């Protein structure tokens, strides 16, 4: 047959339901439960991944079940499961502690992880170079040494649990030395950070975490979906560079490591394959030419990038692109002063056609919506979107209505899909800002039906020029009526 979510019923896996789970889980101690439903595209994508990982891991004294919630509702609820399918592990046969397993729904990948979770939160050593040596570590390390308080050390360990997928915590004790804690960044295992020592602040877990959101990150990772939010959690900009192989990421390794040690506490590097990952540039405003090197402030969800080929010329185009290092350079510097031009998407600027509409794109925005002898309507929109679509025929005879009798009033319209606009992102469309006067506040979003008598005496009402579309809709009315 085709391929269902639910395991074959003589496999390794293990079914479990609402009035058999707790019974379960609390007389096994590492438990991989998969919460799913049989209509589920992606449920059924992996169960052959699930079955052979379930194999590979009775072995292990580790279970792997399944828990399908269209029969299991109470179940579902009581574990908060908000979609299928959801990897969740019990550890210590107690069914409160839970983790998500977010990574990839391989077999490979599954064993790999589960294996990991049977490991002690915490590595409890004296020789630490010795630990160190040994083993190549892919996430930094979390290391208390010397004389440890008891405060601390609680902390320690419950920074241990709750990070156990994110880093390696060790604990290297000597009373004979002082107090350090330290993180060792996998390129620079040699050479610790090490936190400077308010040392009574560090056993609060806040003053912890916010150590660790900004100094626990490599100099110049790889990113991707598993690791990306720690990134976003850092609070710093996040430089890219995009790269289509391995020996070209190669070149570039050793300038952005050096870019990431310098500006350490300002903003990261990171490297993204752009076989994996190319359209994210369009998510950058950059063009889909690689390699690139490109700066994300997100907090004030900025742009900036380093000039790339008109897609005319990079079709035309026989070369490997190069980026420069003193142009990388440049821009890191200048972006950080300050100094430095955020890039704004947009179309082409519209040959323009017979519509009283105007169509804006996100280059002549600001000028027109700006223009002091106005009162600009703009419509953003999205052509994905039915309302937008719906208002359409409105949206053109409010236009007509005004093109007719007026020069005092601007009906315009912007994809929002294809074009950056600054101060005005409501989340849906369509979307509608009256743009009065340049001596005049916007602060007039519109709510309300979209009907044609709101959208007049919303321009009437809140319009620098007072102009009547109503009394002024009457009077075509009156007027075609040959009066
Ligand atoms: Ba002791």
């Amino acid at each position: 047959m085709q391929q269902e979510a639910v395991a074959p019923e003589d496999s390794a896996v293990v079914k479990l339901a609402t009035d058999s789970f707790n019974e379960y889980i609390q007389s096994h101690d590492l438990v991989l439960a998969e919460f799913f439903a049989p209509w589920c595209g992606h449920c059924k994508n992996m169960a052959p991944e699930y079955v052979k990982a379930a194999e590979t891991l009775v072995e292990k004294n580790i279970t792997l079940a399944q828990i399908d919630c269209t029969e299991n509702q109470d179940l579902c609820m009581e574990h908060n499961i908000p979609g299928f399918p959801s990897l969740k592990i019990f550890k210590n046969s107690d069914v409160n502690n839970s983790i998500d397993y977010e990574g990839p729904r391989t077999a490979e990948a599954i064993v790999q992880f589960m294996i990991k979770q049977s490991q002690p939160a915490v590595a409890v050593v004296a020789d630490l170079p010795a630990y160190l040596a040994n083993e190549t570590f892919v996430t930094p390390v979390i290391v208390q040494s010397g004389k440890i308080d008891a405060d601390f050390n609680a902390t320690f360990y419950s920074m241990a649990n709750k990070h156990f997928n994110d880093y390696d915590f060790v604990s290297a004790e000597n009373a004979d030395d002082d107090f350090k804690l330290s993180i060792y960044l996998p390129s620079a295992m040699d050479e610790p950070v090490v936190y400077n020592g308010k040392k009574a602040d560090i056993a609060d877990a806040d003053v912890f975490e916010k150590w660790l959101q900004v100094e626990a990150l490599p100099y110049f990772g790889e990113i991707d979906g598993s690791v990306f939010a720690q990134y976003v959690e850092s609070g710093l900009p996040l430089g890219y560079l995009f790269y289509n192989d391995e020996e070209e990421l190669e070149e570039y390794k050793p300038l952005f490591t050096e870019l990431a040690k310098k500006n350490r506490g300002l903003m990261n590097f990171v490297s993204i394959d752009a076989r994996k990952f190319g359209r994210h540039a369009g998510n950058l405003n950059m063009k889909e030419q690689f390699p690139l090197f490109a700066i994300h402030d997100m907090t004030e969800d900025l742009k900036y990038g380093l000039p790339q080929l008109s897609e005319e010329a990079f079709d035309e185009l026989s070369d490997k692109i190069v980026l420069e290092s003193k142009a990388i350079e440049s821009l890191v510097k200048d972006f950080l002063k300050g100094d430095a031009s955020p890039i704004v998407k947009s179309q082409e600027i519209f040959e323009n056609q017979d519509s009283s509409v105007f169509q804006l794109v996100g280059k002549n925005h600001d000028e027109i919506v700006n223009d002091p002898k106005k009162d600009v309507l703009v419509l953003y929109y999205a052509p994905w979107c039915g309302h937008c679509k719906r208002l359409a025929p409105t949206y053109q005879e409010l236009a007509d209505t005004y093109a007719n009798a007026t020069s005092d009033v601007l009906i315009a319209k912007l994809d929002h899909t294809e074009n950056d606009v600054r101060g005005v992102v409501i989340e849906g469309y369509p979307t509608i800002v009256l743009y009065p006067g340049g001596k005049k506040s916007e602060s007039v979003v519109y709510q309300g039906s979209r009907s044609l008598d709101s959208l007049f005496d919303f321009i009437k009402e809140n319009g620098h020029f007072d102009v009547d579309g109503k009394a002024l809709y009457e009077e075509a009315q009156e007027k075609a009526a040959e009066e």
